[PDB]
């Protein structure tokens, strides 16, 4: 009424029938006994041997198969099956199973472990003693083909300090020549089993035979402690397993001519256990960094990682991680490097989403223009990633736990985390279990993390449900950079908490020297009694915030990286900080700003690269600056963009503070004309306008310019561009530059949008550099000027009355030297290969 019962029935694989009986090996909760039953033959298949068994009467439960061995008539071992991996079948109350037993193709022989004495083979006694071992673990591998087996939970017999003891229960191993490369020895104390030591050895040579039993194979016990390495390497075990790690799948993010491995092994020598991708190694074999981005690890953290106190560099997510995986960009994240490799994984963040060359902000000609002369250096496409809302918030991992272990690894100098769902109060706060042999031994020892002193980054990005920074941030003595970006999890009134808090706190307060936290909520900047203490700051990101009121840090923080784009910002506090001789670009793009901030000096020895204040409100209140024209102190930029603001008034206040700048971008403005005195004095010239070169004037409602665009202040002007104006008569001032290499005026209108721009710029051809002209969408009539080979880019299509011969420049045409933009349609003579329609 308790009993069931089994049958078996041999299948093929992918000669025998002289077998009458199998006694199959089975184990059921620790009673590990065999039954011998007969064979009874039916007909052959080619999926079927013909052999079933007689019923077996079991107890009810579930059994799992060692192996099994065939009999002849003789009654001789005719097989040596193994088990596979369909070990398992349950026995049901009343019922019949039938298992399928299928006969493996590889012939196996059958061993016995003989545990001996090695190292300290009779001398000063162990760690611990070589009786009362219960059972062992014992890691094979095979001579030739190098596959490790693992023979775990095997019962050791010891029969009589001394020490020799064996395991009875035989094992199926494959024929072959193997050594023993690594055993666990347990103790048992009631139903307490503990582990008594782990060591990588070779042991002596056994060989296995087929349908034979090899006895007694070599397990050299060492009774010795541990080693630290390999207690390393059984924690990074214990996290994969604790992580899904056979579920992991590395993801590269780039197809290449790499296939990168898809996960950790674990099949292999426990002395490799420290060869895993991600994971960085000392020459002592401990563990120096371990990264999980890329795998798509899912879990929680366990106690195990306080073992890898060697640790200093670790990662369970990255900012860059769905881009390429373990990288930034094409370098790794390691143990020990130097100022220059830490500032350029620190910059990563700023290169992968912030920063752009200002010249982008130029129309297509200017950039040609720029690109083709050798003279300035080659405009960067933009290679920056896009983020969109609906993009943040996915995660690259479902790393639901941080256990407070982490307080362990004194060593760690860069901890990241990054794209995953767990809550604040889950990151480093609790054991991830209190009875762990780790967690019941750290709760002894005084963790805290005033001593990770040697922790200077630290990321948590885009952590979607995280609603406060977590706490242990405030208890980092030494921290530098901190990057909290994509936390919209956090409110505006949160996140203005938790900054002043961070500027506030004596630890982490004067330490901070970069903080990037775009792509949050923040609302208002944090007091600036709180913000001046942040002394050492030097970057600061708050691109896509809703930032509505800003705070000043005061001239004392020297700020190198400020990037306030995409916010609601309408002033800038006259003293919101200073800035060190390093700066490359700063951004102010995309606010509602009234004025440009006097937070500049023109007087600086130091020249920036550029200012961004596109997409602003900049002369909407009657002046480009608050402050009065002798308190304004310029810029020191080679680039400002005031491009997508309501300027009226050309910036004089720019140039008559002596600003260096080269390039000017004050596209899609309301300037109706630049009169003279705009770009000058009276009777000379400020101090630096010989510097502009280039000059962005398209989408303004301009009629006129000045003698300002002369020669005799702008000597070195090379590139123009006033497409898309209200031109009804072409300037030629600034065709006096004999350094202009390229002038556009397409596409001239009218408020009531008539094409007012039909005469030609007759002397043009004579300007000494210019290789292109854009004249194209407006109403050219007759050209009476013969075409010069040297303006070789020319755009005169959408010109419906144009009257122009083309001769002197149609062999030049024909040998593709010449670049004309026309329509077939147009009457222009002179040249047959065009294909003007006659
Ligand atoms: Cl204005
Ligand atoms: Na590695």
């Amino acid at each position: 009424s308790q009993y069931g019962y089994v049958q078996f029935k041999l299948y093929k694989s992918t000669s025998m029938s002289s077998a009458q009986k199998i006694k199959v090996v089975m184990t059921h909760n620790g009673t590990t006994v065999s039954q011998t039953l007969l064979l009874n033959a039916y007909n052959a298949n080619n999926a079927e041997y013909g052999l079933r068994s007689d019923k077996l009467q079991l107890l009810a439960g579930t059994y799992k198969i060692v192996g099994y061995y065939l009999y002849d008539g003789l009654d001789e071992v005719l097989l040596a099956g193994p088990a596979g991996d369909d070990n398992e079948l349950t026995v049901v109350s009343g019922g019949l199973l039938e298992k399928a037993l299928t006969v493996d193709a590889v012939p196996h022989g059958t061993v016995t472990f003989k545990l001996s004495k090695e190292g300290i083979s009779t001398r000063a006694a162990g760690e611990y003693l070589f009786s009362n071992i219960r059972y062992v673990d014992v890691t094979v591998m095979n001579s030739f083909n190098r596959v490790t087996t693992e023979l775990k939970g095997m019962k050791v017999t010891y029969k009589e300090d001394i020490g020799v003891a064996t395991c009875d229960s035989a094992v199926w191993l494959p024929a072959g020549t193997y050594q023993v490369v690594a055993y666990t020895t347990y103790s048992q104390s009631g139903i307490k089993r503990s582990e008594l030591e782990t060591q990588s050895v070779r042991g002596e040579s056994f060989t296995v035979i087929d349908n034979k039993l090899t006895k007694d194979a070599n397990v050299p016990i060492q009774l010795k402690e541990t080693a630290e390495y390999i207690k390393d390497y059984k924690a990074l075990k214990a996290i994969w397993e604790a992580l899904d790690g056979k579920n992991w799948r590395y993801y590269s993010g780039t197809i290449n001519n790499t296939i990168h491995s898809l996960n950790w092994n674990f099949n292999k020598e426990l002395d490799m256990w420290g060869d895993q991708p991600g994971v960085d190694l000392d020459n002592n074999g401990r563990v120096t960094g371990l990264s999980l981005a890329g795998f798509g690890a899912k879990g929680r953290v366990p106690d195990a990682i306080g073992q890898l106190t060697e640790l200093k560099v670790l990662s369970f997510g990255t900012h860059s991680e769905t881009v390429s995986g373990r990288l930034f960009g094409d370098e790794e994240l390691t143990p020990d490097m130097s100022e220059e490799r830490k500032h350029r994984i620190r910059m990563h963040y700023k290169k992968m989403f912030l920063d752009y060359d200002q010249r982008l902000n130029l129309s297509d000609l200017l950039q040609d223009a720029i690109n083709r002369n050798p003279e300035m250096k080659p405009i960067k496409k933009d290679s920056r990633i896009s983020l969109k809302d609906t993009q943040i918030g996915n995660l690259t991992n479902r790393i639901t736990f941080i256990s407070k272990a982490i307080q362990r690894l004194t060593k760690l100098q860069i901890i990241y985390f990054a794209n995953s769902p767990f809550t604040y109060d889950n990151i480093a706060v609790d054991w991830e279990d209190a009875n762990s042999d780790y967690a019941k031994q750290y709760e002894n020892e005084e963790l805290s993390w005033s001593n990770l002193k040697d922790l200077t980054d630290v990321e948590l990005y885009n952590c979607p449900n995280m609603t406060q920074l977590p706490d242990f941030l405030y208890d980092l003595p030494e921290l530098q950079s901190l990057n909290i970006a994509c936390n919209r999890g956090i409110s505006a009134a949160q996140l203005k908490a938790d900054w002043t808090r961070l500027a506030d706190d004596e630890d982490t307060g004067p330490k901070i020297q970069i903080f990037y936290m775009g792509y949050n909520n923040l609302e208002e900047f944090p007091a600036s009694a709180s913000l001046q203490k942040m002394v050492k700051l030097g970057l600061l990101d708050c691109v896509h915030n809703k930032v509505r009121h800003l705070e000043a840090f005061g001239t004392n923080v020297k700020l190198t990286d400020l990037k306030l784009d995409y916010n609601q910002i309408e002033e800038i506090p006259e003293d919101f900080c200073a800035f060190t001789d390093q700066v490359e670009g700063l951004g102010f793009s995309h606010n509602k700003l009234k004025y440009i901030p006097n937070i500049f000096n023109a007087k600086s020895v130091y020249v920036m690269g550029s200012v961004d204040f596109s997409y602003n409100k900049i002369g909407s209140e009657g002046r480009n600056i608050s402050c009065s024209m002798d308190d304004y102190k310029g810029i020191n930029a080679s680039t400002v963009t005031l491009s997508y603001n309501e300027i009226q008034k050309f910036p004089t206040e720019l140039f008559a503070t002596g600003s260096p700048i080269s390039t000017i971008i004050l596209s899609n403005n309301l300037m109706t004309s630049i009169p003279e005195n705009s770009l000058k004095p009276k009777d000379g010239n400020y101090k630096n306008t010989y510097l502009l070169t280039t000059i962005d004037l398209r989408f303004n409602k301009l009629t006129s310019l000045s003698d300002d665009f002369r020669a005799t202040t702008l000597p070195y002007l090379s590139n123009m561009d006033v497409s898309y104006n209200c031109f009804s008569s072409f300037p030629t001032q600034p065709l006096n530059s004999s350094q202009l290499k390229a002038f556009g005026i397409r596409h001239q209108r009218d408020a009531e949008g008539n094409r007012i721009l039909r005469q030609w710029p007759t002397g043009i051809t004579t300007c000494p550099s210019l290789i292109q002209l854009q004249i194209g969408s407006n109403d050219i009539r007759k050209v009476d000027e013969k075409l010069t080979p040297q303006l070789y880019i020319l755009d005169i299509a959408d010109n419906p009355n144009i009257s122009i011969d083309v001769t002197s420049v149609c062999p030049y045409i024909e040998a593709g030297m010449y670049v004309l933009l026309y329509d077939k349609t147009q009457d222009i003579r002179g040249c047959d290969a065009l294909g003007i329609e006659r």
